[PDB]
C-alpha cells in the first residue's frame, strides 16, 4: 500500500498498572519488586512477538503501582490506520494530523493495558505490559500522549512523590532507548488485532 | 438474569459534532438550524429503536457545533456489561462500582458519537446523534461523566461564552426530561453492538 513512514510517532503512555484494596497485589510485594531486574517491555495482547514498545518507568504509590512506557511503531501505526478502514469513518470536521490520528486511534482501539507476573510460586515478579484490544480484553485505564508530561498530567490523584520519581526515571530510561523503534511485523499485528 | 437496577445511572456526554475548517458543515448553515425545532434523541449506531438519551443542548463555538447530552437506559448498562463479560477480565484492583463501572465500559464500547442530518436538498437540519460502537463507526470524541459540568470540563478549547450558554441550556432542559428513562429492550440493543 501507502509508504511507510519513516520515522515512527513517539506515543507515551501512562496509567496505573493495579490498584491497592483501600488482594493478588498488595503494596508489599510491589516493593519486592520495585525495580525490575530487567526493563518491561510493551506488547500488544500479551504476545511477545508483537512487542511495540518499553516500559520506561514503574513507581510505588499509595494508589497503586503507576507506570509510563513510550511506544514506537510505524507498522502499529498503520495496522490501526488500516482498521479504520474498515470502519464507516463519519467524523465531522477537517483531517486530524498525523500524530492525532494515531491517539484517536490508539486511545479507541487499545484503551487498556494489562501487567503480567511471572507464577505464584531487585525481584523479577513483573513481566510485561500488554496493550489490551478493546473487545478482547479489559485492563487498566491509561492515557496516550506525544509528550511525557502529557501523558502523566490526568493523573491528579499521584502523589507528587511518585509524580516526579516518574518522570525523571522516564527521561533518564528513555535517553538510552535514543532512536530505537519496534517492528514487529504488519502482518503479525493485523493476525493479532483484526 | 441478575435483576435489572430499578433506577438508571444518568450519564452525560459532551462533545464537538463538527469541527470547522480552519467544508460539509460551515458555521453559516449551523447557525441557521441553530436551536433545534425538535429535541434531538440519542440513539446508538443511528438506529431509530436503540434511543437511549437525548441531546440537552447545542451551542455554536468558533471551533463548531458543541453539544450536552444525558444518557438514562438501565438496559445499555446491562447490554454493555454483557459485552464486557464476553471479554478476558484482566484488570488489577478493586471492583469498580456501578456509576464507574458503567463509565468505564461506555467509553471503551461507545468512544465517539455522529451527527445525522436531513439530505441536503431555527431549522430542521439536525434529525438526531448516534453513539457509536467502536470497530463499527468513527465519529467525534466525547466524554462521558455522571455529572453536567464534570462532562464540560475536559473541553477546555470552548469559549466561556459557549460553555456558559451550554450549562444554562442544558440544565433547562434537563429538568424537562425529570424521571424519563429509555427502554429500547436489551435484545435490541444486543443486536446492534454484539
Amino acid at each position: 500500500e501507502e509508504p511507510l513512514p519513516d520515522r515512527a510517532v513517539p506515543i507515551y503512555v501512562a496509567g496505573f498498572l493495579a490498584l491497592y484494596d483501600s488482594l493478588a497485589l498488595d503494596p508489599d510485594t510491589v516493593r519486592a519488586a520495585l525495580p525490575p531486574d530487567n526493563p518491561l517491555p510493551i506488547n500488544v495482547d500479551h504476545r511477545a512477538g508483537c512487542e511495540v514498545g518499553r516500559v520506561l518507568a514503574v513507581v510505588d504509590d499509595p494508589r497503586g503501582p503507576f507506570f509510563v512506557g513510550l511506544i514506537a511503531c510505524v507498522q502499529l501505526e498503520r495496522v490501526l490506520e488500516t482498521a479504520a478502514s474498515a470502519a464507516i469513518f463519519e467524523r465531522r470536521g477537517p483531517p486530524l494530523s498525523r500524530e492525532e490520528r494515531l491517539l484517536y486511534l490508539i486511545t479507541n482501539y487499545l484503551p487498556s493495558v494489562s501487567l503480567a507476573t511471572k507464577r505464584l510460586g531487585d525481584r523479577t515478579l513483573f513481566a510485561h505490559v500488554a496493550l489490551c484490544a478493546i473487545g478482547r480484553r479489559l485492563g487498566t485505564i491509561v492515557t496516550y500522549d506525544t509528550g511525557l508530561d502529557a501523558a502523566i498530567a490526568p493523573f491528579r490523584h499521584l502523589s507528587p512523590a511518585s509524580r516526579e520519581g516518574a518522570r525523571r526515571l522516564a527521561a533518564e530510561a528513555e535517553l538510552a532507548l535514543s532512536g530505537r523503534t519496534w517492528a514487529p511485523g504488519v502482518e503479525a499485528l493485523t493476525h493479532t488485532l483484526l
